[PDB]
């Protein structure tokens, strides 16, 4: 009825401060979408064998896995730089933050060293840091130690999006709602396509439009043509 | 064929000053698609009613009532945050400011209280503004006291855009041209559907990403579905 | 397989300078759509001349010169700003940069005085900036005195962007893949049209929403109808 | 010479494209007799592509000391029914196991030879557990 004016006070105390960090940082936003009818139909054709191994399959683990195979090939998207960008440290390990709210704010563990696990693995990793954030129950290990973020805004809604990098990394994806659109196929024939919009930032003082484009599709293929990424994994 | 140096003077000085503060805060955007094919019809049958009673109803009433609608379940969009942002002050009013520009730079009147207004109130307010803006004589009360705003800048083009939030405001939105597009209903069928593009930019030192999101997906229900609305208007 | 610290030297050091100099403007987005239809018809018809007298036409010469065109009608978006911006110079000449990214990264060479030069003129300057780039050899010259840049996303992958603007410019566009959507015609029939998007960032301490939004209708209609372009060229 | 059996190392942390290298380059030292020691010894399981030739069905020759040795037929197009009950063009390939009857079951054969079955039908069930 009247205006209430409040502290903004203990762990909403983060946010502001991981955000203002945040003005440091030239943002470049580069989007696309991407044509997720192969990966619909895979994720259906593999629900029952995670079902039956006790979990649930979402879209993630395919987006992180993507993410890292590309980040194999991108390797400067997966570093830090210091106060000025005087220098870079490339980050061996593939350490993916998965960005979430609560009713305390915004938290992003991540899934550990993505680059040596499957995506069933991921899977897993998602489902308890899913369970253990929800709870209240992230650990220390679970929130440092992050170097790339993927932020699934499409699990509520929206297209296209402009996410704010998290120093120190150098880059975010957000992913938008699956949507069934009309596209055309090879034939010139209208079919049902079911389209992601992915957006990316990167820091541009030291990324390019080039890499994080080419970087963007190398991510898409990858999902575009699920089996492409069966070649290089063992 | 020549270079030419001038001031920048008066009322322009305005507009650096404002988009300079703007550089403070930490913007997040998030964008979506909506269907406005029941609105579009639905404003064509009120014309006439509107027409005889005097006002010219366009869809800006309609975004407005929308956006206090959902303002009411997540105020914290209707907020404002101070210096270096240790307090929120959460503002009862819902005064919305519509974006202009003029002959003369940035001018943003807002509507007052427009959670106790109508549908048909609001839009009477609106071609007040649009009468006194375009003629020059908007006056100190009907600019200030703004809380939150829309910027229709798809009365002259456009689809996505990254507007900038007005200090001391936490959020603002952009509407696109609305414009038909092919698009599958219910039974998987190619129809015209008429699509408007918004863009949100928010605070990202308080607004987290799922407060913009579930607001977003809450204020495109009630335009999607105008009977929505019906149910708690008084 | 471990981290690798390393320095930010040599020419990636004028990136960092650069985009660290773009914070201090307050950067608005406006995006569109734009149909090539037409744009990609005729550009076949003509490749054959241009082939013919050893040039090779992309279409970035048509976008170039429409936006010349644009900026004739609208100059504050060629134009530079001071220190706090305090003054304005509306620059005479369009000089209006590529962005390219080499083995070495960001690289925006210019063409000279657009708006006093055929499309086969100008591309025919883009062929001569292309080979020098490659070859990592564009002078000095080349790569002054801009003042309104294109970057062409497109040519690798993408639909919009939130490009940066090049401090002292005022105002950039990236231009996003052409892709066949479909779109109905004016009989409200499904038709293949060949869709490219278009995201301008603009330094909205001067430029406001409706320079932005009108000048890019007028490069949009320069594209959609290349008529148009005819009417006052000489 | 006759018969030759190179086997790929440690098959099971190599993707298919280092496997696809490893087996051009056993092919090539193959064909012009160089291939090593090395090459040769170790081999654990053995597989057959009698298919490169002909054959639909085989029954090949276990390689002492292993228990198990498949061969692989001719990839032939056939009308197959699918998921409604329609002729479809289908891309049909015959696989012969011998597996040695004192320690290994009929169970065990044909449980084995589903999951191969089922990851070559369905390629994206490797997708599934590969890092
Ligand atoms: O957990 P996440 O990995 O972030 O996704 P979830 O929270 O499981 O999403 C819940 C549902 O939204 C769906 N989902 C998740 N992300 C998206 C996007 N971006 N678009 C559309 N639907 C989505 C997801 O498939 C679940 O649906 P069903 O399994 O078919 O019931
Ligand atoms: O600010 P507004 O409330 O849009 O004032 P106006 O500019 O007068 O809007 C009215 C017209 O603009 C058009 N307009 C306004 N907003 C939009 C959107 N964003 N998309 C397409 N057209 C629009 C609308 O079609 C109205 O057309 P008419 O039915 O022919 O009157
Ligand atoms: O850089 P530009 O001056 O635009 O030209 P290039 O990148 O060399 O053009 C390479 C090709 O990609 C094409 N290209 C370039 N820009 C685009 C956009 N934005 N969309 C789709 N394809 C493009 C270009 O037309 C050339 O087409 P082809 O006729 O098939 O050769
Ligand atoms: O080529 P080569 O060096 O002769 O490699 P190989 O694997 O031995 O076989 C040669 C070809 O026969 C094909 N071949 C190999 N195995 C089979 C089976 N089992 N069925 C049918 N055709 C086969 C093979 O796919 C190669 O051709 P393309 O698919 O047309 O590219
Ligand atoms: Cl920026
Ligand atoms: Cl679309
Ligand atoms: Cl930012
Ligand atoms: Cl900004």
């Amino acid at each position: 009825g009247k205006d209430r004016t409040e502290p903004v006070k203990g762990f909403h105390k983060a946010m502001v401060k991981t955000m203002s960090a945040a003005l440091k940082i030239p943002h470049f936003g580069y989007c696309d979408e991407v044509d997720l009818t192969e990966l619909v139909k895979l994720r259906e054709e593999l629900k029952p064998i995670a079902f039956a191994r006790g979990i649930k399959l979402s879209f993630m683990p395919f987006f992180l896995k993507a993410a890292s195979l590309g980040l194999l090939q991108f390797p400067i998207l997966n570093a830090s730089v210091d106060e000025n960008c005087q220098n870079i440290t490339y980050k061996a390990s593939h350490n993916i933050g998965i960005a979430m709210d609560t009713e305390q704010g915004l938290i992003v563990p991540n899934v550990k060293n993505v680059q040596i696990r499957s995506i069933f693995e991921i899977a897993t990793e998602l489902n308890r840091l899913q369970k253990l954030g929800s709870a209240g129950q992230l650990s220390t290990n679970d929130l440092i130690g992050g170097t790339f973020t993927l932020s699934n805004i499409g699990s509520i809604g929206g297209t296209y999006a402009k996410p704010v990098i998290l120093p120190p990394e150098v880059a975010i994806g957000a992913l938008g709602t699956i949507k069934a659109l009309p596209r055309f196929n090879e034939k010139g024939e209208v079919c049902k396509a079911q389209i992601m919009n992915v957006s990316w930032s990167a820091d541009h003082r030291i990324i390019d439009g080039a890499t994080v484009s080419r970087f963007s599709n190398l991510w898409k293929s990858y999902l575009e043509n699920p089996a492409f990424m069966l070649l290089d994994l063992k």
